[PDB]
């Protein structure tokens, strides 16, 4: 048959086509800059309304990853990103690219600096405390205990509308439907 | 009068001269190597009974920090630990030093890493997902929404009993009783 032993798809989330559901949800990131790299913006987080991020800018790529500084996060999933991100902005139209994890926002700074991110204009690492947001979309990944970190998944957001929306079935291991590459294809 | 306008004093925790409460709590970590530093043993976390660790070590000491990678944690508060590391095991008679934060263990190993650390044979940053342990001592930091990293504080447990046991009342700023020359003094 089409589906073997314990295996499974990634298919398209129900979110595609609906308005993007940001609710009062609320991420923190710190900003990192080349010029003036000591400044507050870039030493402490700031807070920004989901609602906000998404009315005033028309075309938002939004991808999550379970853990900063795990292998297939750090190594597979990732650095596509960073590597087409000027392609994205200058090419594709995209206004900003923002990558959850519900670490906190200081360990996601030092994580994209290490991914040589070095200015945050157009890419985010974003903290989603509690993984609140990322629960609300049916997006989590269950790790034990009652804790949850982000599943591995991919979004795209123009003009307020989900266009793209989907996760990995083993995020684990899976860079597939979260890829940079899968999100460039429904772009 | 002895504390005036706001102000607060970090004092002992009850804690003391009872046996350490380790329930059925467990940590996560990364073991870090400079021989065979590919090894699985050092890319993937294991877990550890706090029960376990304490019966087994006779000398234990045990910080909590709030932020893996956030500017008091990594410049004042852990360094000194690291510094101080040979002189606690070869001097102190200490058997292990842990580095508690709720962060995911992937993030704790490589701050670890960033801070210096190059072998986890007496040291280890042990990650508390959920803040479940910490919490249940009591010395935990609420962050807003229901999340709660940990406070800053440390511990001396020797023969299975809490020696030494206080956390910051100011942990964003503070670095007293959790210091490391705190602790020295009160070995």
């Amino acid at each position: 048959g089409l589906v073997p032993r314990g295996s499974h798809m990634a298919s398209m989330s129900d979110l595609v086509n609906k308005k993007f559901p940001a609710g009062d949800y609320k991420f923190q990131y710190i900003a990192i800059s080349q010029s003036d790299a000591d400044s507050e913006s870039c030493k402490m987080p700031q807070t920004v309304e989901w609602s906000k991020l998404i009315s005033e800018n028309k075309k938002v790529i939004i991808t999550g990853a379970p853990a900063a500084f795990s292998p297939t996060c750090t190594v597979s999933h990732i650095p596509g990103y960073i590597n087409y991100l000027d392609e994205l902005v200058k090419e594709k139209e995209v206004d900003q690219v923002i990558v959850v994890t519900v670490d906190n926002p200081f360990a996601n700074q030092a994580w994209a600096k290490s991914l040589g991110v070095k200015d945050t204009t157009h890419i985010k690492f974003a903290s989603d405390p509690g993984c609140a947001f990322t629960k609300s979309i049916g997006f989590e990944l269950a790790v034990g205990d009652g804790v949850y970190w982000s599943g591995r998944w991919a979004m795209v957001v123009e003009n307020g509308i989900v266009t793209y929306a989907a996760k990995e079935t083993n995020p684990g291991t899976d860079v597939t439907v979260s890829s940079v590459e899968s999100v460039l294809a429904h772009l």
